[PDB]
């Protein structure tokens, strides 16, 4: 089993207890640690924060304490957009520039692989031609990593990708059966299914549909997303089930209707640490004073409300349920977005350090002996 965990290079800017610093990294918590994010400059892999090189040293330095640990560098992310990917994959020349830069960069900074997080080929401004060009990019990287291993005698660089759960994005961008052959593993982003972009409440990461749902909505759940990727050709052993250590929040139209599917007027109030309306870290909801926690019986996940605020999130029990699910489906492990959104310092939830991610590690039978 794998436990793949994302580090984010902006968590260092949060205030107080929520500030995530190198000391908060645990070398033995996860099997694979992925650094979010690198960017691109003139079609070449590049840093995005002023101190990334410092953090790379610490991050990859964890391997001295746990030599089994593998690290990867993720390129892209939502905020990165699509244009630089589009421009880079447009020509064989530009792809080669990128691929060669990536090998050099990963070797220089002591990463074990690259995670592709283009959001997304064929959508978010990216043209339809990018579906096949993404397939080509994945193959170009896989083949170049293979060649570099042969020539250098070094253990081959890993290639993974973070991929969407919804059919619209999947079919616009992803030749699943082709790319899965060339990726070492596939990080399924089985979250962000619902959120404050919708005008009714819905859960960030429900396991199954609700009885009331129909049409496309009936596939906006973890089980449907997993089955989608499997049926379209991903080997189960390569599919890694993403898990969110955050929730998505709404302002309710009325404090009297707190159901799933109740009318919402917009994003929930920003959290005191994460300061982004519409999401909250686990540590911002786990100890929510004067709130009422409930459960979506069909979907196997909790929500919580207080006055006109409503949040769908994941707890220890829902993580257990999801690990049982992934094991039943024979998947390759779990992935988690993100280290810094769990109660990494144990300051809020009275559950110790990393209560959610330790649940994953336990349930996957990955606790160090």
């Amino acid at each position: 089993a794998k436990l793949v965990c994302y580090f984010t290079n902006w968590a260092q800017y949060r205030q107080g207890e929520a500030r995530f610093l190198p000391k908060d990294l645990d070398p033995s918590l996860c099997t694979h640690l992925i650094y979010a994010f690198a960017g691109m400059t003139n079609h070449q892999l590049s840093t995005t924060e002023w101190n990334d090189e410092t953090l790379y040293q610490e991050f990859n330095g964890l391997k001295k304490m746990n030599p089994k640990l593998k690290t990867l560098l993720a390129i892209g992310g939502w905020n990165f957009g699509t244009q630089k990917f589009t421009d880079m994959v447009a020509t064989a020349n530009n792809r080669q520039t990128f691929v060669n830069s990536a090998i050099r960069f990963l070797r220089k900074y002591s990463f074990d692989g690259l995670d592709l997080d283009w959001e997304y080929p064929g959508s978010q401004g990216s043209p339809a031609v990018d579906k096949e060009r993404f397939t080509t990019l994945v193959q170009d990287l896989a083949n170049a990593f293979q060649q570099e291993a042969q020539t250098s005698g070094k253990e081959r660089l890993l290639l993974s990708a973070a991929v969407p759960a919804g059919q619209t994005y999947v079919d616009a961008g992803y030749e699943v059966d082709k790319i899965a052959q060339n990726l070492d593993f596939v990080n399924l982003m089985a979250y962000d299914f619902h959120g404050s972009w919708e005008k009714v409440t819905g859960h960030n990461s429900p396991l199954y549909k609700r009885q009331e749902e129909s049409g496309a909505a009936a596939s906006l759940n973890v089980d449907a997303a997993v089955q989608q990727w499997l049926q379209k050709g991903t080997p189960a052993s390569k599919l890694i089930l993403g898990m969110p250590t955050y929730g998505r929040s709404f302002t309710l139209a009325s404090s009297s209707d707190t159901r799933v599917g109740a009318p919402a007027t917009g994003s929930g109030t920003p959290g005191p640490f994460t300061k982004e309306g519409g999401m909250l870290a686990y540590y911002e909801v786990c100890s929510w004073k004067g709130a009422t926690k409930q459960r979506i019986q069909d979907q196997k996940v909790p929500y919580i409300f207080r006055d006109n605020q409503w949040v769908g999130f994941d707890d220890v029990e829902s993580f257990k349920t999801k690990v049982s699910y992934l094991k039943q489906k024979g998947l390759g492990g779990a992935m988690v977005w993100a280290l810094d959104l769990d109660d990494f310092a144990g300051f809020s939830c009275n559950q110790g350090r990393y209560p959610l991610i330790q649940t994953l590690r336990q349930e996957l039978s990955l606790v160090p002996r």
